[PDB]
């Protein structure tokens, strides 16, 4: 039944025998034990399919059972050709293949005796703390002690002395207070050469060197005298332009001293007096005023005020003030990084009134001078004692000099996001001290103070601005891996988790440099020392303490939850350097090959090997084996039903019969790496040519592969001469020329310059210089990032017989749908046809992970075709809809748990539940590829030769596996070893001497290649574990899984007989046994699960993120709040605050608590307008452009697209999403130009025809007249803006790096740039032009829709051709011109766009029209404006009941379908706008197009000339606006075409042409009922 297409070419392939390699006979000879033989094996093994034959084809069994005969052919044993012989071999296979389950129980109990022997037994964390700093002090001998001073600066670089006082001004303040006598006093770091030259340093540079000046703000040092020339070369060797020490984790001096530097601290923020900036500004509108970010205001008056509380608190401390210096701080350094030399310096003041930074040129250091009062300064030396160099006296004023640093270009970024990054800290933090709620709850919003509180709550208050700044301030890698540890030991508040003194004993770094993270160190320290004192709410019995903020009296587990994550998730993701994350990232795989290498007993020079047969439960890494098969077999049978069915899915949905370029995956652009050079003959062939006597005419590629080659025989003669020797016959002549060149002396050499190299020349030099170096025998090549759909076109070129692509060879065939046309399988046998062949296996490669065309056609072939195994399956949670089926998954899972031991445990003899939390350690690298192999080879889905295909290319995947190192970390490590070093690491041996670019990893499958295969094994080894649990006599147990690749959530009930099962498990807990027995069954399955990521509790659940405990979730919205902070898409300011506005939208709707939404809005108005529209107050502003203008359009609606404020109300965020913004004030606008009052008017005012007519003639009427009011004004303002123009765009594209002088790197650029000559580059180039016009306007269908066959796919890419570390770039080229500039592109836009045009009623209309066939928009409104405010199941609590309930019962029961009034919601894509701006684009391309062809045909075009009829009608399209015409006419036309490709073209010309090749016309929109996951803790 259903037609089953027989989906390849390789009908007579088989797995054995035919296949290139022989692995499989001595996958058998592994893979058989005692008991069973060779003959059994196999025949199980290629008979397991008969299990599924009731739901299978004819056709399809007979191949199979031919596979089968020849299979046992190649075999040499006896075939079965007989269904009945068959059933009479499955009696036997099933008593002895369900007897591998009895003896892998007793392997696991064995393996758990010895686990639970001979590990250690730790008393006390205390203990393990002690044992960590032991085996750290024999690791590194003489580390630690109370000295202090050589430690690192504890407070960093951030610095804000608040400032009393009233960017020139502070210049010459500071010259006139350090032209003063000499006092100055030096300081102990807790109670000095380089002081005094870096004293001399600054005084010199502050009274002589500044008043030669450029740029206003940096001075060079060129023309002073001898001394100032000794002194200041003293200072800057001063600085310098293991040596490893620690601090103990219990030292009560450094607690002490820490206490200390926090008291001071809080006595030092409560010192400024601004109170007006920037940031200031836009959190205050944000937050002092916060009720119009809500709807229902007056339902709430406990809650506003409190918020508008921790503004003012945040104000009086001087949060918004700090993060303004740290901005300008963090600008300043960054426009020091510049073209300045090494003897210039510039100086930086900030907004504030005295501060001064004087940077010098890894980064930039820079000399600090600040201004200390005589009130409150030595609270001012406790904080800064350890980065104090000295101070000195003025008056009542002090001046303090302090300890230099060094900074990086990512260490200014973080320290640039702090804005972001501390008032969101302070915000949830204060929401998280539960005595913060008393005391703001009793006291009101005008007497709120610092000196006015409680001791315990001034206490916490500076635990919360410390945590505020060491978390908002981080810069370390000692912060990096103290909080890395905090993340990973939060386990402890519930059952048995293995982690809590061996992870600190192992796994722990205490990297601790410095001081004032030994305060968090102590936190932690408290709470796990708390913990090991010994729906559920938490901290009101436990009276626990909070890790960063103290904070007690907790009020529930969700709050401590909250905090610790969102104290991690801040962390940014590289601090060290490029290279050094990509170093680790190569060293991991060589580390981990090896040591599977190094284990199993091979050397580094033989070829791979499968299979020496103990792949048999060993310990490292080794699967059962003949336990796998029956496990995958029995997987199969239970999980996948009507196989044939389920494979014309795959061949529908997944597209197995249609080109490759209708994958967004092979199709989108997210780079390939392939391997591609200069050939050999180019170079040797151009050094012939050469010509002495145009030395001075060498200009092109000759010059790079010349300079390539001088550099080849300046540093390698002898590697040289062996390359021409190699290559040339004619080695004596290129020798002789070599020398002759040489000798002319008119160019240029260079030295050993590190990257410079690389980076100032042409990668060509590069590439030549590399290829004559790294000469070896063999040929090396390095890879290049490519395009993806590039490397597809070329391997359609080559599949279509065309080497060389000729004009003519394409259109001559693929006439229509039903010309010529590919598969995916038929081209992915061509790639394995040129794969076998040998080629020195430059297919198979990974450039970091960065992998090729190639493995990326096979390895898409197989994870995509083992989807359809895992969305057949419900306790499998990798085949996701994005986010809410996760969660949705988790939570049936766990309240089916709960309901099972809910209703046994009513007159049971004894009932247990526990569940474990699962990450594997190493899912990429600890596993077994050659599992896989076993696997598709039992698959049903199958038939012979497609099985064997991804046998065989998993075969070679395992066996050419290349990792390719970078060529510039290659030469620096190679010139360390030949140095120093001499010898090498382990990444040293697997290559010889270093002696080969390339190095091998095999077993190692790299990282998100198999992501849907390795979890679909994943969940047949939990259904193992279920077969096998089930097979010990006295219980019966339940397990239900949830499952992703790398994760884990397997939960168990037992009954009967729990003490003994308790006492053979050898464990005193259920959740004990659960965690050893899958770390027993997982290794025996080769899944090394890491102890120390694995808990097993009794009641919480925590599968990826957002734990749920005892069926209520918990929120954890604290990624989505850091990630509002930590994280952008650096495109451009409207995209970014779009995203971030995603980002906010899903903070929104996951469980927000009461007060931080307004500092969540400040957050991402902050970030945005800080790094790509600069925030008020400076140039680049909007509302100050508007201001100047005079435009009539409000603050308040401004639309985003021009540098708009995100003042969305929180429910049609909540509820839309980003377009909210822009759609709302579009909605105001229609509103209060159509002088109606609601929405359900403005449909029958819309809908009814010749009414926005007759409006927009009363508007000509009144324009005309002059007499023009506000909302006219408004309305014609934003007519001019979607005409010029999600609603909208991003309006001003600024342009990026011109890539037009790198087009030439892409082949199909070179193959449009030989087809087409070079006129074609940027009388002869009018007629190509008219050519390509000619055979666009030919085939319409080339450039308007997507390719529907061959001859629409090439041409295609070679035809979009047709006519013409970045946050750090743009921060600078706002200041700089684009040339013209892009704030006077702003004014000029309002210029222009203000005035009231003409022909504007399309865009008018298409405005209204879009607002009102907007449809969750429509019913969004009336619902909003009729809300009751409260009472009947809506709002009766008010402890962070609000943001759930009257944000979703109006929309949940308006969109029916649920019942509840309390949830964490995970809703669809339900609102798309991008309905009408794919046509607007499509229909623009034609027009573009059109236009272009008729513009070179005559000039002055309003009429055509009579020409033919696709002219004619494209004159009458462009007459009028045509995309508004097709439209007009695309209402009641319903022709809706076929696509045959054929009758298109007979039918109509233009209308269906423009029209019906965007697979669709304007139609309505579905809505669904928002899919609520799971409901939070219910309060009434």
């Amino acid at each position: 039944v259903f037609f089953s297409h027989w989906t390849s070419k390789y009908k007579e392939r088989n797995p054995t025998e035919i296949a290139y390699s022989e692995d499989i006979e001595r996958i058998i000879d592994s893979l058989v034990t005692d008991e069973i033989t060779k003959e059994e094996i196999i025949h199980f093994l290629f008979g397991n399919f008969c299990f599924h034959i009731e739901t299978m084809n004819d056709q399809h069994i007979a191949d199979k059972f031919k596979g089968y005969q020849s299979s046992c052919i190649n075999l040499k044993i006896e075939p079965k050709v007989d269904l009945a012989d068959l059933k009479d071999h499955l009696i036997q296979k099933q008593q002895i293949w369900e007897s591998l389950y009895g003896k892998h129980l007793e392997k696991i109990m064995l393996r758990i005796r010895e686990k639970k022997k001979k590990e250690k037994e730790i008393p006390d964390i205390t203990t393990a703390f002690n044992q960590n700093a032991a085996e750290y002090e024999e690791k590194y001998p003489n580390c630690f002690t109370n000295d202090l001073s050589e430690t690192k600066t504890n407070f960093s670089m951030t610095w804000s002395p608040s400032f009393e006082k009233i960017n020139n001004a502070i210049i010459n303040k500071f010259r006139e207070s350090f032209k003063s006598s000499s006092r100055v006093i030096y300081n102990s770091p807790y109670s000095t050469n380089k002081a005094r030259d870096i004293t001399n340093l600054v005084r010199l540079c502050l009274t002589e060197l500044s008043c030669l000046t450029r740029n206003k703000n940096e001075f060079c040092m060129k023309e002073t005298g001898r001394e100032n020339k000794t002194i200041y070369f003293k200072g800057l060797a001063v600085m310098n332009i293991h040596m490893k020490k620690l601090i103990r984790h219990d030292n009560e001096d450094s607690l002490s001293w820490c206490e200390r530097i926090k008291d001071s601290l809080f006595v030092l923020h409560n010192g400024d007096i601004r109170e007006e900036g920037k940031i200031t500004s836009v959190y205050n509108n944000y937050a002092k005023n916060p009720e119009c970010l809500y709807i229902q205001d007056s339902v709430l008056k406990t809650e506003l005020e409190t918020c508008k509380k921790i503004n003012k608190l945040c104000n009086d401390l001087a949060i918004y003030h700090y993060s303004e210096d740290m901005m300008q701080f963090s600008k300043g350094l960054m426009v020091a990084d510049r073209y300045m030399t090494k003897e210039s310096f510039k100086i930086l003041t900030t907004a504030n009134t005295s501060m001064m930074l004087l940077a010098f040129k890894s980064g930039v250091p820079y000399i600090a001078l600040h201004i200390v009062d005589e009130d409150m300064s030595d609270q001012f030396n406790i904080c800064y004692t350890k980065e104090i160099y000295s101070y000195f006296r003025n008056g009542s004023n002090y001046i303090y000099i302090m300890r230099p640093q060094r900074l990086n270009q990512v260490r200014l970024l973080s320290l640039f996001k702090t804005p972001s990054k501390v008032p969101v800290c302070f915000a949830q933090f204060s929401k998280k001290a539960n005595e913060m709620e008393k005391w703001l709850k009793n006291k009101d919003i005008e007497k709120v103070n610092v000196f006015s509180m409680t001791m315990t709550v001034k206490q916490i208050l500076i635990n919360i601005v410390f945590s505020s700044v060491m978390i908002g301030t981080v810069t370390k890698l000692s912060r990096m891996g103290i909080f890395d540890f905090m993340r990973y030991a939060g386990f402890l508040p519930l059952s048995d988790y293995s982690n809590i003194k061996e992870y600190i004993r192992d796994k722990f770094d205490p990297d601790i440099t410095n001081v004032a993270d030994i305060y968090f160190v102590n936190g932690i320290k408290k709470l796990l020392f708390r913990m090991e004192d010994l729906d559920i709410i938490g901290g009101i019995t436990d009276l626990n303490i909070k890790c960063p903020i103290t904070g007690s009296t907790l009020l529930t587990l969700e709050d401590l939850y909250n905090n610790v994550y969102l104290a991690i998730y801040m962390m940014p993701k590289s601090l060290h350097n490029h290279v050094h994350n990509l170093t680790s990232l190569l060293n991991v795989p060589a580390e981990w090959e090896l040591k599977f290498r190094k284990e199993l007993g091979f050397n580094i020079f033989e070829d791979i090997y499968p299979k020496k047969a103990m792949f048999d439960d060993k310990d490292l890494f080794s699967i059962n084996g003949a336990l796998n098969v029956k496990a995958l077999s029995d997987y199969y049978l239970g999980n996948i039903e009507n196989v044939g069915l389920m494979r014309s899915e795959i061949e529908n949905k997944e597209d197995f019969l249609s080109p490759c370029y209708k994958i967004s995956t092979l199709k989108s652009s997210k780079k390939c790496s392939q391997s591609n050079i200069i050939s050999t003959d180019e170079i040797i062939e151009c050094l012939q040519n050469a010509k002495i006597q145009d030395i001075e005419n060498w200009k092109g590629n000759n010059l790079a592969i010349i300079k390539g080659l001088i550099r080849t025989y300046n540093e390698e003669k002898n590697r040289l001469v062996e390359f021409f020797e190699d290559n040339c016959v004619n080695s004596l002549y290129l020798v002789e020329k070599l020398k002759e060149i040489i000798n002319s002396g008119s160019i240029t050499v260079g030295k050993s310059v590190t990257s410079k190299f690389i980076r100032n020349n042409h990668p060509l030099t590069v590439e030549t210089y590399l290829k004559t170096k790294l000469y070896y025998r063999n040929n090396v090549t390095v890879l290049k990032s490519k395009k993806v759909s590039e490397e597809l076109y070329d391997l359609v070129k080559q599949f279509h017989n065309m080497m060389e692509i000729d004009l003519d060879s394409v259109m001559n065939l693929g006439k229509g749908t039903e010309g010529k046309k590919h598969t995916f399988l038929q081209m992915l046998e061509f790639v394995m046809s040129k794969a076998k062949n040998v080629t020195g296996s430059v297919d198979f490669l990974v450039s970091v992970y960065l992998m090729s065309m190639k493995v990326k056609m096979m390895l898409y072939f197989i994870e995509h075709t083992f989807k359809h195994v895992a969305q057949s399956d419900p306790s499998e949670a990798i085949s996701i809809s994005g986010d809410n089926k996760i969660r949705a998954l988790s939570t049936l899972s766990l309240d089916t748990i709960t309901s099972y031991n809910d209703i046994l445990n009513k007159n049971s003899k004894k009932s247990r539940l526990a569940f474990l939390s699962a990450d594997q350690s190493k899912w990429s690298a600890s596993d077994l590829t050659y599992k896989y192999v076993l696997a598709i080879i039992l698959n049903p889905i199958l038939t012979t030769g497609e099985a064997s295909l991804m046998i065989e290319c998993i075969l070679m995947y395992v066996k050419l596996k290349k990792v390719c190192i970078p060529t510039d970390i290659f030469l620096n490590l190679r010139k360390a070893q030949g140095t120093f070093g001499q010898n090498e690491t382990a990444i040293g041996l697997l290559t010889k001497g270093l002696t080969t670019n390339t190095y091998p990893v095999s077993m190692n499958w790299l990282q998100g290649n198999l992501n849907y295969l390795s979890s679909v094994y994943h969940s047949c080894a939990m259904k193992a574990y279920h077969k096998t649990l089930e097979c010990y006599k006295d219980c019966d147990f339940q397990t239900r899984w949830i499952v992703h690749s790398d994760d884990n959530a397997t939960s168990l009930i037992a009954s009967g007989e729990v003490d003994k099962m308790l006492t053979d498990f050898s464990s005193s807990s259920l959740p004990e046994m659960l965690f050893r027995s899958i770390e027993a069954h997982f290794k025996s399955f080769c899944i090394t699960l890491n102890p120390k990521k694995s808990y097993a509790s009794s009641s919480e659940v925590e599968f990826i993120s957002e734990r749920i405990v005892n069926g209520a979730i918990i929120p954890l919205y604290c990624r989505h709040l850091a990630n509002c902070c930590t994280e952008s898409s650096h495109i451009s300011y409207f995209d970014d605050l779009m995203s971030l506005s995603i980002h906010v939208t899903m903070l929104l709707r996951k469980g927000c608590p009461n007060e931080v939404i307004p500092f969540a809005y400040g957050a991402v108005q902050v970030q945005a307008l800080s790094i790509y529209s600069m925030l008020p107050g400076e140039v680049n502003d909007s509302i100050r452009i508007f201001k100047k203008l005079g435009v009539s359009l409000k603050s308040n609606e401004i639309p985003t697209n021009m540098g708009g404020w995100l003042t969305s109300p929180i429910e049609p965020l909540s509820i839309l999403g980003p377009s909210s913004n822009d759609q709302i004030i579009y909605y105001n606008v229609i509103r209060d130009f159509l002088n109606k009052k609601s929405l359900e008017e403005v449909k029958d005012s819309v809908s009814s025809s010749s009414y926005l007519q007759m409006r927009f003639r009363e508007l000509k009427g009144k324009y005309e007249k002059g007499t023009l009011e506000e909302k006219d004004k408004k309305m014609i303002f934003l007519i001019n803006l979607f005409e010029k123009a999600t609603m909208l765009t991003q309006i001003i594209k600024l342009p990026n790096f011109i890539n037009e002088n790198a087009l030439n790197k892409m082949s199909s650029y070179k193959d449009f740039s030989k087809l087409y000559p070079n006129l074609k580059k940027n009388i002869a180039s009018s007629l190509e032009m008219e050519s390509v016009h000619d055979i666009m306007i030919k085939n319409p269908e080339t450039i308007l829709i997507a390719p529907l066959n061959d001859r629409d796919f090439l041409l295609s890419q070679l035809f979009m051709y047709t006519s013409p570390k970045l946050a750090l770039d743009r921060v600078l080229r706002s200041k700089a011109r684009t040339k013209m500039t892009y704030e006077e592109n702003m004014e000029k836009k309002i210029l222009e766009m203000l005035k009231f045009d003409l022909d504007s009623y399309c865009s008018f209309k298409t405005c209204v029209n879009l607002v009102i066939k907007d449809v969750n928009f429509s019913m969004l409104i009336p619902i909003l404006d009729s809300a009751y405010p409260c009472e009947s199941r809506k709002r009766d609590n008010y402890n962070f009941r609000w943001f759930q309930t009257e944000k979703w019962i109006p929309v949940v029961e308006g969109s029916p379908g649920l019942v509840v009034m309390h949830a964490v919601y995970g809703s669809n894509y339900i609102e798309n706008l991008g309905l009408k701006n794919i046509p607007l684009t499509d229909d623009s391309i034609n027009v573009l197009t059109s236009t272009f062809g008729t513009g070179l045909i005559m000039e002055d075009v309003k009429s055509l000339v009579k020409g033919k009829d696709s002219f004619e009608t494209e004159a009458f399209s462009n007459s009028n606006e045509c995309q508004r015409l097709v439209k007009a006419c695309n209402y009641m036309i319903a022709a809706q075409n076929r696509l045959l490709a054929i009758n298109t073209c007979f039918t109509r010309k233009s209308f269906p042409f423009y029209s019906k090749f965007n697979l669709g016309r304007g139609f309505i929109s579905n809505t669904l009922a928002l899919l609520s996951t799971i409901y939070s803790k219910e309060e009434s």
